[PDB]
């Protein structure tokens, strides 16, 4: 049952909206710096995967992902209008999408992920 949008509450790693598969974009909106959105996916087969989360609005955001243990395991670069990365999934699991706005009022936005999900 894949998402194509964020469903709140959201705010922890707890309340993750999910999953999110390849092929399949998620929508969504960070309302303020106060919204923290989280989002999972999984991995069933070691691979590559790749994460691209479109920025709609004005503002300075970012993600993390973390895996099941709490390890970050991938940092977005922001090439100014789309925050994006990719890491080695060496171990089946959960992992999770942790998408925050630093400075900025609104902000919507689309993800998009790749490989092996
Ligand atoms: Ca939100
Ligand atoms: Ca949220």
């Amino acid at each position: 049952y894949p998402i194509g949008t964020e469903k709140e509450p959201n705010n922890s790693k707890e309340t993750a909206s999910g999953p999110i598969v390849p092929g399949i974009p998620v929508s969504g909106t960070i309302e303020n710096t106060s919204d923290q959105d989280y989002f999972y996916f999984d991995v069933i087969t070691p691979g590559e995967v790749k994460i691209d989360i479109n920025k709609l609005g004005y503002g300075g955001a970012t993600w993390v992902v973390y895996d099941e243990n709490n390890n970050a395991v991938s940092y977005a670069t922001d090439d100014g209008q789309n925050l994006s990365g990719k890491f080695k999934a060496d171990k089946p699991g959960r992992y999770y999408i942790h998408l925050y706005m630093f400075n900025g009022s609104y902000m919507p936005y689309r993800i998009n992920i790749e490989g092996s999900v």
